């Protein structure tokens, strides 16, 4: 518990020991992490949330995330929140963003993945699944997690916004949704090109911070905020990166055994039997990860230049243990 | 041609002979809903399927497509004045009408022609007669579901889709799986382009295909790829959704009375609420005939004279229809 | 027009002057639609909750109740005859009444009161118009997630609860769990007891209370247990829906009228799909009288003369205008 | 392979090692039993079921117990279908079921506790669970657990039923909803009530095996056979026994945990740290199991004799086990 406040003193720095929180709270990383970041934001304060309130929706959003599932369970979420927290924080982006939008960012991460079944949206439209027959085969996990995360609000002593106005509700809930329908990576390249556009014609004001002066561009910025804390673990001290990619293959090759006894051609990197994991990570660092991170480093130059460089010394660990 | 080799009804016969128009712009579909005993969709559904061998093409038993149809329109709520079996009915025929324009021949697989006239009879299925907008203020239980995204739109494909599981519903059950992956793509996407906050990028990407619009050999529009042939489909519902002022008046004005009698309906329920009554919904502040000169200027006419072009000269009597509507209803302005 | 400022229109003192025999067997409540603009059950359930004090009682605000009010009445279908709107408000305005009974002076605490009222607001919301057999035989989404088992009864009390959950819809919301959980329970129990197939045992244990009546101090019920509690809530709702024949007869024939055409037209859509058709359904094959002699005799008056009995001699002029229309209706059959 | 092979040998007897078999099948014990089943008793060839149908249906059913629940999990689903399977072969029984009574015992038995959250009814009621509101607080998951085996013979390739006719779908819908909705411990008294009852009037055929002659005896039965099967963990051989009680305490004090950090009243026997694992053993058989298994055993006379003897020798070694 003292080895618990300890660790959580961390919350703002990059390279948290999330694995470690988890263990030390008994498998309550998201909540203790949440309640933390809201204490220290003020959050309760300025929303009038009630404590109690707050831990028990976080310990029900928690208990939605599924234990059994290697990597999109409540250990990434903690993870996804704690980075969108210490990507706020960047001096490229100080006082830019309200705390309604601060609020909709980290409970967006909060929410981004809960009941993630482990599979993909293709296994679940294949299928024929209820889940995929509901949202008509359209980022068919994403529109779940946003009505699972909400949904929740409805149990006993779970509705953490109701002190809010019927205002800040709707605008809540509209950045959330936006923010969480921008994680599903069928939207990356055209996040990435907008992100990209924003840097060509990047604005700051006399205080040197970010110039943001519509919903369109506030909201492109948040967007790709979370993407970038959701595509975060190669950028991460390489002890908790290589957790990571340990986590999402044991995820992916479960899904891939469970499409072979199925029958199913077996999705990209999903087979325990003819993969590479660490030319997988390189591909994934080169094609996906860098161009985001190098354009999200340029937007809030130079704050982001040590997560840019830890990328690229993992990039080259990564390399280096590519087998002949 | 209704073969006759038996004496029949009074009512049978004037039913019969209305449903020999199906091929034709201008229908008389309230007609055939009062003739059918409020079956329009059905009746309409069914002689369409036959029109076009769909029953033979896709061994459909007639027992299970009759089943589904009177399940599908039994799901159009009948309290509703304008989003009802009646307008699903309309949309339909207009797509098969649509289908048959010259520049489209032999362009489109059965196929496809099953999932726009599939697509037409399912888009509006379960509407409660009220806007996205107003289930989403509400805190609807669909708005919860659905995200607030095309709340309504996403509500009728799952339920089209869903009735097929009841009992003698499931039309497609002969359907090989890779005919049902391509036909549940097309539906949806086919469906989900006739929420309005589509219309204005599906309008660009139709003036797009009309400037770069290459055609065969035979005359006939080139969709050599999915994203060309789908977007053709896609613009095709929605003129077919957007028609009303597009037809003879007689109908046209019955279109008028009743998307306003399920407006004023939604703004005495926002009056009531204590919320802001929507656009054109307030029944004492309301000019329905500048309404439809304005939905014409700035919605229909744009999305009609781009349907033309890309298949001149086809729709030009279509067009004149709807200017010549344009022009009665700006002369009953006071 | 003159602008209205905190005086009745002339339509709302009519309706107010209807509302004066809301304590009444046989209130007007087909005028209390027609003059409140189809909002009997919004109206009626404002009344009896001022009536009661249930607002301060349960620190429920008016703008939450009127919302609430108008979200579960807008939830019943305006297009079916009997299983509507108008059916809720009588039942709970009978309901009201039943609770005012001598017999049971000062027996139920006010949240049993509210119990009794709200289950009997919600006892038949979103009711298609169809039986629970003809939902299973057509393999709908309803019966499938209800296995069947009370399928409309179990879906009336979800969405009941569902609607809580709309824009300030939560009646609730200032009640302790312990107030929310004692109420849920009880308001599951009366409607779960409003399925037909739960009628001889309700009646069987009713009898059974009769005969092992005990009386209070004041000459009033005793019920010491939560069972005979809730049982007596549960039959006197029951009594409430199977109402109809019990009231003048101007009142019950309008009843008859409606549960007739709505019968009827399940009868129609069981035949077009070649089902069988359901008794009493088939418009061809029908003696709504002898239907209506045979309703009282084995299902209404056998209810009715034992809730008599249990509430001796309160409910004697209800018995006695049951019987006179019994001998009305059999005077009318062939 | 080999070894699984041989085990599977054990289908038809009591105290088939399932544990082992679920190891051996790469945690497919209740695809490769029920398989097993449907072979051995035909019902491929009786009801035109295309095996590839069978085995996506089954391992889809299985993917939706859960992984991470100690107790209510695939595991036990087996050994719910193999313990009816076995029940069905009984002596007193033979020829008196209809192959579709038996594929509906068989049925009911592999779906029954589908989607089990891992806590109770209560658990779900008080948190305002959605679950709760769909199914009015009333038997909440076993409603639920037929309508999700039911629903997943929706996707694709997994219509087990598709060549029965009209009638027998409806029989059978009617047979599954009235065993499954059995297996609810709210229904257990009045159920083992008409057992008794049955028992007192029972009659035997000419060929001496159970005379039932009417839908309401022959279903009390098979209701009884399920709800006996669900029920069996008591009557195995004790080395099975003691792990299935080490899993249902896990469950148990894992629920109690969740109430205890909630703040909610911790439900009966969930408390780890006021637990009486062993008493609360003999309480169930004393009051619940032995109560019904030796109505079974009358009913089945002299068939059950060895299943109630081992009943009764691991009540007494419980009891040797309560602290004074
Ligand atoms: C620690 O390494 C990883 C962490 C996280 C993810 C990841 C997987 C899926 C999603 C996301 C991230 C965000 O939204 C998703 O749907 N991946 N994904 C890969 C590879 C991959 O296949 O990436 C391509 C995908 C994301 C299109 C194998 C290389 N590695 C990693
Ligand atoms: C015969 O006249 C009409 C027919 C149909 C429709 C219509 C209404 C709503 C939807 C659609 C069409 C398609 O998707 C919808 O959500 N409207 N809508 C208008 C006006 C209107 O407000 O237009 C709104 C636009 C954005 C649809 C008053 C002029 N008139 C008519
Ligand atoms: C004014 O006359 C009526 C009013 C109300 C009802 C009624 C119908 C169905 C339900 C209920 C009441 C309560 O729960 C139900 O499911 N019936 N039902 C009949 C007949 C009938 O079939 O009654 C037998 C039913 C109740 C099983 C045709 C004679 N008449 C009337
Ligand atoms: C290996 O021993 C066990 C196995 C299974 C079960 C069990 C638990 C819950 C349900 C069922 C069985 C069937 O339907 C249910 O809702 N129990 N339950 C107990 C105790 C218990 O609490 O029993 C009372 C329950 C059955 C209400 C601790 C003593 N032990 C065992
Ligand atoms: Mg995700
Ligand atoms: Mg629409
Ligand atoms: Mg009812
Ligand atoms: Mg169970
Ligand atoms: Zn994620
Ligand atoms: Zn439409
Ligand atoms: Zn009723
Ligand atoms: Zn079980």
């Amino acid at each position: 518990e003292d080895v618990l406040a300890k660790e959580l003193e961390d919350v703002n720095k990059w390279g948290l020991h999330v694995f470690r929180i988890a263990e030390l709270s008994g498998n309550r990383p998201l909540t203790v992490i949440m309640h933390t970041i809201f204490q220290e934001r003020d959050l309760l304060k300025t929303f009038k949330i009630p404590v109690d309130t707050l831990i028990t929706y976080l310990m029900t959003l928690e208990d939605h995330y599924h234990a059994d599932v290697a990597y999109h369970n409540n250990i990434h979420a903690a993870d996804v929140v704690q980075s969108t927290h210490v990507l706020l924080s960047t001096p490229a982006l100080e006082a830019v963003f309200t705390d309604l939008e601060i609020l909709a960012a980290i409970f967006a991460s909060a929410i981004h993945d809960v009941d993630h079944p482990g599979v993909s949206n293709q296994f679940l439209i294949n299928t024929n699944s209820e889940l995929a027959l509901m949202y008509n085969d359209s980022s068919v996990l994403e529109n779940h997690h946003l009505a699972v995360g909400f949904k929740l609000l409805q149990e006993e002593n779970c509705d953490i916004f109701q002190n809010l106005t019927k205002k800040q509700r709707q605008s809540l809930r509209k950045m959330v949704i936006d923010i969480v329908l921008a994680t599903d990576m069928s939207k990356h390249m055209n996040l990435l090109a907008d992100l990209k556009t924003m840097v060509e014609t990047k604005k700051v004001t006399s205080s040197g911070v970010l110039l943001l002066d519509n919903y369109s561009d506030r909201i492109q910025v948040l967007q790709n905020m979370v993407h970038c804390a959701d595509l975060s673990n190669p950028t991460k001290p390489l002890q908790l990166y290589r957790q990571w990619t340990d986590r999402i293959m044991e995820e992916f090759f479960r899904q891939g055994d469970r499409e072979r006894e199925r029958g199913m051609e077996i999705s990209p990197m999903c087979d325990k039997h003819n993969a590479s994991v660490e030319k997988s990570q390189v591909g994934f660092i080169d094609y996906i990860v860098h161009p985001l991170w190098e354009t999200w480093a340029d937007l809030v130059h130079p704050d982001a230049q040590d997560i840019l460089d830890t990328l690229e010394d993992n990039r080259e660990w990564y390399q280096s243990t590519i087998p002949q």
